[PDB]
């Protein structure tokens, strides 16, 4: 039929994780890849609760960060039986903490997207949902259990607009103005880069902060922030949004 998984959704507004179960069927070979990961077509065979699966503490995320109730979640509708979606694995290592940190990062970016839209720019944006999944049916050699992340399938022409280290790859205005927006309105505590997806539906972003801690692998601290600065040229969207040219 398919394999079981423990599914984790993060909800920023309560600052907690929701723990569920699902069953899934994953193609054998990847359809795409980048420098970090490989992506696999997958189909959903249903979402359920985690009651059969002892949490068994030792714990990460810790008990105080987990919601005792899970009846409200996006997974129920976005990953219902029959859905096509995408599963990602890291290229040849890693860490339990890492996967949870990537999903948390994408959720933070979704919040940034809604903040940008509230300003009424000419084009509105959206980041996809992302989820952590423990592939419990698969064998552990260093005793490491198998983990991954999953997200919806984007239909259409996928394009990368900027990288995590200073490259500007297309002419569009919206993706570069959004990056600038997050740097200025966060009081330079943070910036969102690696803006990529179909039209303005984006996924797999990267965040840099000054002290370089947190937010997984592509966080290049002060060095990444500086690279974005060097190549940025503000556009009509930067201006409509009243951002500083400096
Ligand atoms: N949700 C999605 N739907 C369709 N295709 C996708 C999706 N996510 C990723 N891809 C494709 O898979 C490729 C690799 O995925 P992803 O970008 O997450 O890996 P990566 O190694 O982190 O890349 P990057 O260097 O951009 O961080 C993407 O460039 C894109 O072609
Ligand atoms: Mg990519
Ligand atoms: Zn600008």
């Amino acid at each position: 039929t398919g394999e079981m998984g423990i599914l984790w959704e993060f909800d920023p507004i309560i600052n907690k994780w929701i723990r569920l179960s699902m069953k899934l069927k994953v193609e054998r070979k990847p359809f795409a890849e980048g420098a970090l990961r490989e992506a696999y077509h997958t189909v959903s065979l249903g979402v359920g609760t985690d009651e059969n699966y002892p949490l068994g503490t030792k714990l990460f995320p810790p008990i105080e960060m987990i919601s005792p109730i899970s009846k409200n979640n996006e997974a129920m509708t976005q990953l219902k039986n029959g859905t096509k979606f995408v599963l990602k694995l890291y290229k040849k290592q890693a860490s339990r903490e890492l996967y949870f940190e990537d999903v948390k990062m994408q959720m933070v970016c979704r919040d940034w997207g809604n903040k940008f839209n509230q300003k009424k720019p000419p084009k509105k944006i959206e980041f996809l949902m992302s989820w952590v999944v423990e592939l419990i049916d698969r064998s552990p050699s260093n005793g490491q259990p198998i983990l991954c992340s999953i997200e919806p399938l984007l239909v259409g022409e996928f394009k990368k607009n900027n990288s995590n280290y200073g490259a500007v790859l297309t002419n569009r205005s919206t993706p570069q103005a959004f990056s600038h927006f997050t740097y200025e309105l966060s009081n330079k505590q943070m910036i969102v880069v690696d803006i990529q997806g179909v039209d303005d539906l984006y996924t797999a972003p990267q965040i840099h902060t000054p002290d370089g801690k947190g937010f997984g692998l592509g966080n290049l601290g002060k060095a990444g922030i500086n690279k974005f600065i060097t190549t940025h040229k503000c556009n009509a969207v930067c201006a409509l949004l009243d951002l500083d040219v400096k």
